[PDB]
């Protein structure tokens, strides 16, 4: 806590490692499946489903996704050293925000499609849910984040910062989180300088944009954290 520049580069590689081990689906794999688009008949099949079936499916995939985000935070340096309440507060407030950012990888801007259950489909795939403005907002955010051409390492380092934020209410050890955050900010800025990507900082979604689009229940976060005691 309060790291030197050599320590900061160990922290960049570390976060990038943790991300690669918990990225769920390989970027190469997602990119290669872009040609696999749902047929008009497959779309109709999803639209005919009850909102209850669709929610169950969506909830299953989001749960799976959140689990990979939880494993990502657990592998972050200093996260496991924080108290249990801070670990829960940080994950409860940020896990869905991280899933949304990570989802930009499964998004194809050419045809405005998202990878869902094995193929790519537009927002009409979610018609049954009855929440057009919400689905629209998610595709909008993904489309804006796609335009940035966000690298795997840029995502790893930015999502570490979405999670490790000392401004979350309910933090008991606020100063421990701040130290972690300051080291990750510098690790992010330093990596952007090494890769000549300083330009993306002004292009990133602003303060509150990720928060307005989005909190997980305290028990469902502890569940992902400690699945066996
Ligand atoms: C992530 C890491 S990855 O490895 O890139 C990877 C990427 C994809 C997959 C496949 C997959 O799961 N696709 C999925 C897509 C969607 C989805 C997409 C767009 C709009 N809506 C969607 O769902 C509806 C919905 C309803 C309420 C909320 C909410 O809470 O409102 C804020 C959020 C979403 C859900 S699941 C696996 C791994």
């Amino acid at each position: 806590q309060g790291a030197s520049l050599t320590e900061i580069e160990h922290l960049v590689q570390s976060v990038c490692k943790s991300y690669r081990e918990t990225c769920q689906l390989r970027l190469e794999d997602l990119l290669r499946q872009r040609s696999n688009i749902f047929s008009r008949e497959e779309v109709t099949g999803y639209q005919r489903k009850s909102m209850w079936e669709m929610w169950e499916r969506c909830a299953h995939h989001l749960t799976e996704a959140i689990q990979y985000v939880v494993e990502f935070a657990k592998r972050l340096s200093g996260f496991m050293e924080l108290c249990q309440n801070d670990q829960i507060v940080l994950l409860k407030a940020g896990a869905m925000e991280v899933v949304l950012v990570r989802m930009c990888r499964a998004y194809n801007a050419d045809n405005r499609t998202v990878f869902f259950e094995g193929k790519y489909g537009g927002m009409e795939l979610f018609r049954a849910l009855g929440c057009s403005e919400l689905i629209s907002s998610i595709f909008d955010f993904s489309h804006s984040l796609s335009a940035l051409h966000f690298s795997e390492d840029e995502i790893a380092l930015y999502t570490a910062l979405v999670l490790i934020n000392a401004h979350r209410p309910g933090l008991q050890e606020k100063r421990k989180v701040e130290q972690l955050q300051y080291n990750l900010e510098l690790a992010f800025h330093h990596h952007l300088c090494k890769t000549h990507r300083q330009s993306i900082l002004a292009k990133l979604p602003p303060k509150g944009k990720l928060r307005s689009l989005c909190h997980v229940e305290r028990l469902q976060i502890f569940q992902h954290l400690h699945p066996i005691v």
